[PDB]
């Protein structure tokens, strides 16, 4: 049964926190990731049937996407924005696990992740 479980996005006893530094987080790094010619293989979780990888939840043990985060995010998931800048890091990282140097897929992580530095590197002082 080849896809896992998506990660979770909703947990009503999980404790929350709406900080401008999650406000920034949805409003800039992941509006601007979103819309970035190549943020379209990371707006879903991996789709290992889809794509015929029957290895990939083999190797990535702690999947990761955009889709998942742009849900915790809308839905106010997270304690702290550490939560959520962790989840982008889990993102790029499997990237550079599963696949090789220069594989198209990694260039266009690399361009998102590099994208997301420069966003990361502005964020708030937490009010
Ligand atoms: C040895 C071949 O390696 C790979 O094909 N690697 C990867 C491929 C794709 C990828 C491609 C095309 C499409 C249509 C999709 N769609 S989706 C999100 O529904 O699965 C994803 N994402 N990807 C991510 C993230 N990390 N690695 C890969």
């Amino acid at each position: 049964s080849m896809n896992p479980p998506p990660p979770e996005t909703s947990n009503p006893n999980k404790p929350k926190r709406q900080t401008n530094q999650l406000q920034y987080l949805l409003r800039v790094v992941l509006k601007t990731l979103w819309k970035h010619q190549f943020a379209w293989p990371f707006q879903q979780p991996v789709d290992a049937v889809k794509l015929n990888l029957p290895d990939y939840y083999k190797i990535i043990k702690t999947p990761m996407d955009m889709g998942t985060i742009k849900k915790r995010l809308e839905n106010n998931y997270y304690w702290n924005a550490q939560e959520c800048i962790q989840d982008f890091n889990t993102m790029f990282t499997n990237c550079y696990i599963y696949n090789k140097p220069g594989d198209d897929i990694v260039l266009m992580a690399e361009a998102l992740e590099k994208l997301f530095l420069q966003k990361i590197n502005e964020l708030p002082t937490e009010e």
